């Protein structure tokens, strides 16, 4: 598998000094977490960079886009984080174009929903994660971890995430194994085996919440993209029908 062109769908989202990642699901659409947008920033103050290697760093294949509008799931809860997803409609330029697809910028495929994930499913989470403030020249690189899907039964254990796990959420990671809580970003991609899909890997999770960087790792909790599949289709459709 490739490495600088490793996760060409991952988007870097900026507002003020806050940060979130998301996933390019088509040239004009990015999928992220609703919690990233719950304070309702003006679309004009958002910046999306596709193809970025280091946060805050410009780069030759980096593409910077404005956002035209965005939609949070109408039922998102800021308290429990149930239904933690949003769509960004990117601003098209003079030509009707949004992301210029390239070897560094490519959309990720949505799950089929045919494929019901199991503890044997293999996944990957990408993100930048924790980085010490100051000294930009030392900005971290995108990194990735291989994580297994973690059953609802094991995730809802009192000892793991308890009654905090709600329908529409899924878990991935190791019970004690470690190292994802310091490397994922709110809204970032969990990409897993679909097999019943044209592509080998599809986007099956959006980084939602989990244990704090620094504490002992728990599995991360992700928005279960497949559960919202009709919501994502309906709000991206090209034509009213």
């Amino acid at each position: 598998v490739a490495l600088r062109g490793a996760h060409p769908y991952i988007a870097a989202l900026y507002w003020g000094h806050s940060f979130c990642a998301g996933s390019l699901i088509a040239p004009c659409w990015v999928l992220t977490a609703a919690h990233c947008l719950q304070d309702r920033p003006a679309p004009e103050d958002l910046t999306v960079v596709l193809g970025q290697e280091r946060r805050n760093h410009s780069c030759e294949p980096c593409q910077t886009l404005a956002v035209r509008s965005y939609r949070l799931h109408e039922a998102f809860s800021p308290v429990s984080y149930q239904h933690d997803l949003a769509l960004l409609r990117l601003q098209e330029d003079a030509d009707g174009s949004c992301a210029l697809l390239s070897p560094y910028v490519q959309p990720v495929s949505l799950p089929s929903g045919a494929a019901r994930p199991s503890e044997t499913t293999l996944c990957q989470v990408a993100g930048w994660g924790h980085q010490f403030e100051g000294a930009e020249e030392y900005a971290s690189f995108l990194q990735e971890a291989q994580v297994p899907f973690l059953s609802l039964e094991r995730c809802s254990a009192p000892d793991v995430h308890g009654s905090s796990i709600l329908p529409g959420m899924l878990c991935a990671g190791f019970l004690e194994g470690g190292t994802d809580a310091c490397q994922g970003d709110s809204g970032g991609p969990l990409v897993c085996e679909d097999q019943a899909a044209e592509r080998r890997l599809t986007l099956q999770g959006i980084i939602s919440w989990g244990s704090g960087c620094g504490d002992r790792n728990k599995p991360g909790v992700y928005t279960d993209v497949a559960y919202y599949l009709a919501w994502i289709r309906e709000h991206t459709v090209s034509h009213h029908t």
